[PDB]
């Protein structure tokens, strides 16, 4: 009975898009709960330049802050290694029995969802919510939910990037996180 | 030789992608001043449910408080009528002779700058800094600036549209600029 939302990520940095994903699914879906879901190290996906845990998880609750909702759930950090969303979630459901558990993404991991471990198991604990990335709208399947959200082409590829060419990042993240990146020298070469 | 960047608008309201505008042609040009322009009443589009002038500039400010760039040009509040930006630029430059003016337009003005009032006169006047929506590239000729920005598909007439509707605003515009929207009881019917 319980509406739980879920929103994983690496968020290297979090930025101004996934603030906005976040704040449309809270408001069409008014969960009672919502978490940001930070993976120690994502699946399919490779993790470089590994600045560690607390840079991550500081700038998501600056986020939070000025978002005005959500905590965060650190299940991923605590258990370490590759962070497959079935183990997650398999554990979290039964300290939350009595709970729907909706699983936010977006467009490219909607297209490769295939390729993530134990898949026809995770879609049978979870309703997926997919929002629209690269594109204007999104389709899904009747046992999913699409959000529609403006399109907002920022990624944290981006951010990293122009950071270590010297570029300004004001805007593409919120002031809390850019004035916290460049007093922390974070993505700097 | 000093260098001046006008960015002109209606901005009813300006909005987080306006804000992404002003900033990467700030950082990308390093003007010596940075103008926005809010128009009386922008040619070429319908004013409908016409505001007070004083709220679009407060907004406006707030937009600068946080960029910690920029100042307001209220040229054509003054003037009144259409603000064709013909006789705004030929009224500005002979108040400051001796500098390099730059102007600022997205995509949908520049596919139609050949309905703009005394064109061939206004491109002698000014350099135009073009930068994309809409799409994620913009291809200029060799006498006017592209400025690669970003995507980043929010608009005013959204804004207006979810207010209108009591859906939220949240992130597409600025905290200050939504605290007052809803304060001053703006869009609503
Ligand atoms: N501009 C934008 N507009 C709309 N959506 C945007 C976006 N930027 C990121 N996103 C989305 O936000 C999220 C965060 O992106 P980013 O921080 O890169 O994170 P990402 O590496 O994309 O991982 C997202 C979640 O899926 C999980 N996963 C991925 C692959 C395989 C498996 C598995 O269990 O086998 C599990 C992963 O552990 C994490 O919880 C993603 O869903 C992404 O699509
Ligand atoms: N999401 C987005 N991404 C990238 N660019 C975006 C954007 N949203 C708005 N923009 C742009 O920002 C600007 C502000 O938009 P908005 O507040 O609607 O304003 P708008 O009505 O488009 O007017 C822009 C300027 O062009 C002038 N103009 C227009 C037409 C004719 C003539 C004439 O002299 O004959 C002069 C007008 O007076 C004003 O200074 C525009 O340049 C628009 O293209
Ligand atoms: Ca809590």
């Amino acid at each position: 009975m319980k509406k739980i939302v879920l929103y994983g990520g690496q968020f290297n940095p979090i930025h101004t898009a996934h603030m906005i994903v976040a704040s449309e699914v809270f408001h069409e879906l008014q969960p009672d709960e919502f978490y940001f879901l930070p993976s120690f190290m994502s699946p399919l996906k490779k993790h470089h330049d590994f600045i560690d845990v607390q840079h991550r998880l500081t700038m998501i609750q600056m986020i939070i802050d000025e978002l005005g909702f959500g905590d965060i759930c650190d299940d991923e950090i605590k258990r370490g290694g590759q962070s497959y969303t079935y183990d997650t979630i398999k554990a979290f459901k039964e300290q939350h029995k009595d709970s729907e558990l909706y699983f936010v993404i977006g467009t490219d991991q909607y297209n490769q969802l295939e390729k993530w471990y134990q898949i026809e198991y995770l879609k049978e604990m979870v309703t997926f919510v997919v929002v629209n990335r690269d594109k204007n709208s999104q389709n899904v399947e009747n046992a999913m939910i699409a959000i529609q959200i403006p399109r907002v082409d920022i990624s944290s590829t981006m951010i990293r990037q122009r950071v270590s060419e010297g570029k300004s990042i004001q805007v593409l993240v919120p002031k809390s996180v850019e004035n916290y990146i460049k007093g922390e020298g974070l993505y700097e070469h």
